[PDB]
């Protein structure tokens, strides 16, 4: 029952490097980050796929119009990575879409969800996972924090198949607030998973150790 | 594992939201079955084929001996082998729906303005009971507070029975009452149609859109 | 789930609302049996059969002494296999529970006035406890927290015990009682006929049936 | 399913008690035995037999080393083979808890004055943890939110210990330890008294008798 | 079910702390081993034999990178056999956790002083957490505040790890830790030895043993 | 805006002996503890008004039945102390007596209040203070506590010239609970007062200070 | 606004602190006088002007009754004509603060371990009532409860008097303290050193030190 | 009534922004100062007429002493002559604030991580704390809730200082420091850029300006 932990990049470099240190469960793409890496899907996707040791979850986001054309945006996905996660934009025509992925056995997360009705809205019409956007609820003069703190209770009550996966983050204190709320899972920003590596205090206190063990001994070493 | 339903008797607005919605089914009352011109026997088939053979419909009997209305129940059945019988929770109400609940025909208490009385349909059998949320508003009440104990009556005191809120304005409306807990819920057209737009979401797929013709000259996966 | 009981004994009340409400038996006292004017010998079997042989039924003990209210627990079975006995937590109350509870005799502990006290008979083996929540409140007390609290005594400490709250003055006391949790309840016969009529419902019937006629010709399904 | 005790030595009161409470024991102290004059010997039967020889006794330890206290323990549960074993809750008395976990001997740990030392005592292997409520009061504490912690700490961190809640002026502090999840207690006399006997439920029974009496003639069933 | 844990390398004190308190083992980290002025491969051995055999011991890494710290950790299990490896949760501690966890090797994400840096050690797979209570009090933050939050955290998503608090300067902070729910906790000396006398219980034997003279002549059962 | 303890006793020795340590602001009589006085109210109330030093209010019940009754027992109390306060039992007469002696000029009590309407009704029939039995409704199954709470936020909302001076005590803990939902007064039994009276951990911190004193002066005092 | 005091008797600490701290006065008492081991004639004086003159006093009387705390007032008072005269608040405390109040000298009611005992040393007249915090919490209580309802009962029943919290292991007790309300308060040293030195601070101070010096070649001005 | 500030010592930035929101100033430190590459001289009386010549400056001393930031203080006051000195609260800092408030020079507190520390730089003097919200969130803490807890210990305790709360990420951070009450607040550059664009503001004019157009046949009045 652990939560999953994604990082939203489509960054190889930075998912190999960050995949040693993080508990990362996989690696959520948008057309903004895809198009920002200049590679086309078929090259980026296996790319990240084998930079995350060829474990975890991919999701990428579907591009077409209508419902049957985000079917089709599925199709392709899939053949481009057999169990990737379709991100289907919560709009009708979505709504549309993630019930004929869910008649078609295509797993699919609900995305560009900026309340807690329509995240529901997309679970009960088939979505596993749905993504509220909390910092650009934020923006727009709500709290991304009720959202996703509503949307879980929805979710736990009335579609429960369904996690929350927020993103959309600018602090640590965001996606702590999120997960201290209940969501299940949380994909984070290279910047904000890069401001979760430091904390001084750590530092200081491992070089007290050293200074006592280097002081009892002749070491620093075990 | 919640049950959205459609609170129209439109055949043409069932088919094109069933398309969108996840809907689990349609919900008539007399009053829009009349404003369709349609008798029940042309538009109750109409509303099951518009949403695909599949979901639930309901209707309201319209007799007011509770004989009668067990009459209404058999008709409405006759129609529609698997519809749920809508009866307005009065005295004669509740003797229909004990003896329906006998006969072995699901229903579901309508025109629920208050918790107990909601509780006691319940009671008798009713599988649904159904607060006219906007309605209590309008008397003075709080449509939200009556769903809020109904769904905690029925939890504890009642728990074959699922409150199937009803009477809306706003889409706010009818998520301040699932977040109350309330199981099922029957949306008007307008609040449906309400729940279709999102122009930050339109802004967001535009920009994606701007993004991947900047990067890949084109549009399209 | 939950178990509604009629407080009277007069048997056409029993009678004609035991159609329309959804009766899970009726609660006789003292006072109720002795404005009937009729012994127990005849008014219980009358009572059962005024229910269609279905429901319980509850009486409640006379004598002063354990050993005295346990012989009128025999006589009280004697004349319904299936009766439950009401004793009032007194002293020997109290006793006259332990025993019936060694002999199998479903108890109710009854003119309960505190938590504490409720919560006593119930741990001695009585299976309900009747808080008399108006009376409570004349006494400067709250019936219904004396019911939040007993309930939550018995959910805890004896949960083979059920609260079956009693004397009301509104419907809104019951409401408040089931709301609390309280699992069964008993009502007397006025506030019973208060939950028996809306106009607001009424009109909402009348407006269907007026749209009905303005376009079908006809008010039947 | 709460466990109910009588707080005292005294074998008159046992027996006259045991009638009318639902009693699951006695729990003795030093203090109360004294109080009776008589050793140990003698009065842990008394008060065995004044129960019906059914029912849990406590007594306590009197050593003030841990070995000291295994021996008395060992001594008591030869005069008494099932009671339980009292300790006070001091550093020597963790370590003769921990030594009689190790022996079988269930013990409780008592002369408990906060949450911390009473779950260290559950942890050593105390099934029952007695906190004085009324003293910690007198102390300038609450022994109302220590019983509420220790409950918490219990179920959360020692879920196989119960709170034994101890040391009473008046129902009510008893009743609000009851409330807040306290799973067994131990009365002293006079509060037990109190708990029986109210003047509103007998003037209940008397208005009750006396129009059973109005109409027909009698005093019984 | 909790595991109360002495937060030391003084041999000596263990021996003697262990016969009085319910200990599940002991912490050690490299300033309390420097003080105590023994290489690990003497002190360790030296810890397990005064626990008798018994309890979990922990100890922490020294390495930088954290294929040093696997190595560490190996030398660690070397030297005692079940032992718990701390792991300062740093960047290079968060991949030597997931090293471990691949390894086999149970860890302990110590050196935490905020509720997301203590979860992302138990996601990379630590089993125990281990926030500074104090230190963080120290810092202007608060102490039962991050660990609140982290018991939450964890138990909804990282359910196989568990808070074990360390860092105290009051035996209140430990017990607000544990009303928090940490399930594991880890003392110092001088805070363990503050929860092992109690005033009001000496004077409450006292007087026990004053009246038990009183009757009987004697102290001793 | 200090509050007010009281003494409820006639006990004149007890009251001379309790208001050496206590900050008593008076007396409170009742005709059950006169009578255990065996003492009429024309000397035990100059003596008991003596034993405080000549400052300090005093309380003591009317005896009769009916209204006007009330009234005459009231002129023969405040013909005894001139600025006695009148108790008079909250009944249908005791509200038509406390309407009278509020016309009259006369300080008046309701007292024997169990319930807070009941209280609320003494003080706007002219009662500047309302004494509910504390111990006797928590004695009866209810909670005297709930009622003092409730009965307080009446007279402040409703009926802001009347305090609360709460009575009826079996333990210290009671009265405090009084106090902290905002009770303006109190009357303390003898045994309760006398409980308030040692506390075994100031004198053991007093003896420290005593001992540490010793150590480096030799002296234990000043 | 708020009194912050240094609870100690080093001459030379008060000096150098009070150039740091925003100090109101200095209480002291029998211990730390006597781990100064200068009588009070010596060292009251010498603290007055280790403060500049300016700054309250606080001194505890010795004498155990009325008449003799009185006596040590007034030696306490010829000494520093402004000082305040702690009282622990025992039987005789109280009398002798009704006194001094009747003689005008200003006290504080010290020892305070209970609200009550706290409000009826400010109904006798205290201007102070200082509880011990931490030896509360040492003897299983909440000290912080303490103070937050003693600091309500002070404010609506004895409102010329104010909370001086006293008896401190973390800063993190005293900032709660001041939270609840408590209006002034009385540090011992250690926690007082504690409250002003962060590790963070420095750090963003350095930064700010680097980036100057990056942009302009100094460190200064 | 409250005080927005911009957090900056960009004096282009200062200008355009003065146009659009209602700023009472500007707030510099060392690191923006050193980013802007020209002297105090120079860039606070630019500051100061990008202003309009009104609202208030802050500006950071740079010693390590409370005697040379005394001297610091003194040359800032030189250049702006009513500026307010901004000290970080450490204890040199400390001592610092109190000197400049018995000079009369009006200081700010930065630099603060808790709110302990906060709280005695009011005491000291300081008429205005700045926590660093975001900051003290990055180390694990919670900079709402040190802010929250600082401004009502100086509402409470320290009454003529003001929070002036900065470091900020997000317009959410200031709006949640603001809803907590604190009463001034600067933001960065970037967070004030946020906080003036709003789409859907925009879409409803434009709905407006179409409707006027629809109508009238032009877009103005
Ligand atoms: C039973 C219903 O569905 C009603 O809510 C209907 O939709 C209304 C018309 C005017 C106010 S409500
Ligand atoms: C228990 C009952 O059946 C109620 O009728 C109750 O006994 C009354 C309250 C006020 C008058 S009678
Ligand atoms: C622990 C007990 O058994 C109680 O009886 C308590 O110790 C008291 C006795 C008298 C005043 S408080
Ligand atoms: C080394 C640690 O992590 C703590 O356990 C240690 O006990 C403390 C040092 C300063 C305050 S507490
Ligand atoms: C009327 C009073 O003033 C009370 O003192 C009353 O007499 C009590 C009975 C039991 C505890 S208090
Ligand atoms: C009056 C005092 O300041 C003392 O209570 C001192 O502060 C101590 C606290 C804990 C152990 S000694
Ligand atoms: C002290 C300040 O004025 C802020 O600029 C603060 O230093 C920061 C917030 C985020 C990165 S740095
Ligand atoms: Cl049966
Ligand atoms: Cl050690
Ligand atoms: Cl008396």
């Amino acid at each position: 029952r652990s939560m999953e932990l994604y990082l939203d990049t489509s960054d190889v470099v930075a998912v190999k490097a960050l995949s040693r240190i993080f508990p990362l469960a996989g690696v959520t793409t948008n057309p903004s980050t895809i198009a920002a890496g200049k590679k086309p899907l078929d090259v980026v996707l296996p790319q990240l796929h084998e930079a995350m040791g060829g474990q975890g979850r991919l999701f990428a986001t579907v591009m077409a119009t209508t419902a049957e054309g985000m079917v089709n945006d599925a199709l392709k996905l899939r053949s481009i990575i057999a169990d990737i996660v379709v991100k289907v934009p919560v709009t009708a025509e979505g709504l549309a879409a993630i019930k004929m992925l869910k008649a078609e056995g295509i797993p699919t997360l609900g995305t560009a969800v900026y309340g807690a009705a329509q995240g529901l809205l997309s679970a009960l019409a088939g979505a596993e996972y749905v993504a509220p956007y909390v910092n650009r609820i934020d923006a727009q003069g709500g709290s991304g924090i009720q959202t996703v703190t509503d949307l879980h209770q929805l979710l736990k009550m009335h579609a429960p198949q369904a996690k929350v996966l927020a993103a959309s983050f600018k602090t640590p204190r965001q996606a702590l607030d999120c997960l201290l709320a209940g969501c299940e899972s949380i994909t984070l920003p290279l910047d904000v998973a890069q401001q979760m590596q430091s904390y001084p205090a750590v530092d200081a206190a491992v070089a007290k150790f050293e200074q006592d063990w280097q002081g009892a001994f002749g070491r620093t070493s075990i």
